């Protein structure tokens, strides 16, 4: 009986998966697994259907939404929070657990110097000079239904010069450098405070809310009865600035996710 927890190719999905084992194991006499390097939630959703993961340590709210269940991005965090978690648990009997206490929403990101130089507050402020602006965005944004690009041309009336996909990680530097002039990051990523990077306003408000939490089937609920007392330890304990802090751990500091994971859980004494 070893518990597998999956993990997306993100450093926050890697320490919260990390995270979640330690809790398990301390709480316990379940042992664990991670299922490291999913791609994208379409990956980690269909690992779970196919008895793969156990728990998924990261799920966004709008992202599930407009994907896997095809409905419209919801803009009301609350409410798609609940169409979400009425969803799973009537479509497939997953649990939807409410969330850590943190949005990991895409954000419009450019340098400082940029927003200055071209008079920018607003994502609508590009688009005066967008066909002349690179792009960075990670490797699925474009091709994503609902919260993808395509929504976007059609929200905010006009695209960019060119558009690059990238692995997310690497967007952080190359708006840094210069070797882009905007980037689409995840707000939550630690290096957006560190590199004095602004953050756009989603004027228009395009983007679906992005509150992130677990999912565990209750069929493995039902099995491990003492699991879901678990799991509630970590509900509304992480906020997006905690998050960012932690992210920065790994990415900045270069420290191992567990390593990450058993300093935040040393700290708050494994909360009981
Ligand atoms: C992180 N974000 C919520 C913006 C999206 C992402 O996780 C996409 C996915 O899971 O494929």
């Amino acid at each position: 009986d070893t518990i597998k927890i999956g993990a997306q190719s993100m450093t926050e999905s890697e320490i919260v998966a990390n995270m979640i084992a330690q809790l398990i194991e301390h709480d316990t006499d379940l042992n664990t697994a991670l299922v490291k390097n999913l791609g994208s939630n379409y990956v980690q959703h269909q690992a779970m259907l196919g008895g793969d993961i156990d728990i998924s340590a990261t799920r966004y709210s709008g992202t599930d939404l407009t994907s896997t269940l095809g409905k419209e991005a919801e803009k009301d965090p609350k409410k798609a929070l609940n169409i979400v978690q009425n969803e799973f648990q009537k479509r497939f009997s997953y649990k939807w657990f409410d969330s850590y206490g943190f949005d990991n929403t895409y954000a419009f990101t450019v340098t400082k110097k940029f927003a200055e130089k071209e008079h920018i507050n607003t994502v609508s402020d590009l688009k005066k000079n967008a066909s002349q602006y690179k792009l960075g965005v990670d490797n699925a944004w474009l091709k994503r239904k609902g919260d993808g690009y395509k929504g976007f041309v059609s929200t905010y009336g006009f695209e960019f010069g060119t558009t690059y996909p990238m692995q997310i990680g690497l967007v952080y530097d190359a708006v840094k450098n210069g070797k882009m002039d905007a980037v689409l990051a995840y707000s939550t990523d630690g290096r957006i405070k560190a590199y004095d990077l602004k953050i756009l306003k989603d004027d228009k408000r395009f983007f679906p809310p992005y509150d992130c939490s677990p999912v565990i089937p209750e069929k493995v609920l039902k099995e491990h009865p003492e699991l879901e007392g678990v799991i509630n330890k970590l509900i509304g304990q992480i906020d997006t600035e905690t998050m960012q802090e932690l992210n920065y751990e790994v990415d900045g500091k270069l420290k191992e996710p567990s390593v990450v994971a058993k300093e935040f859980l040393e700290k708050h004494h494994y909360f009981d």
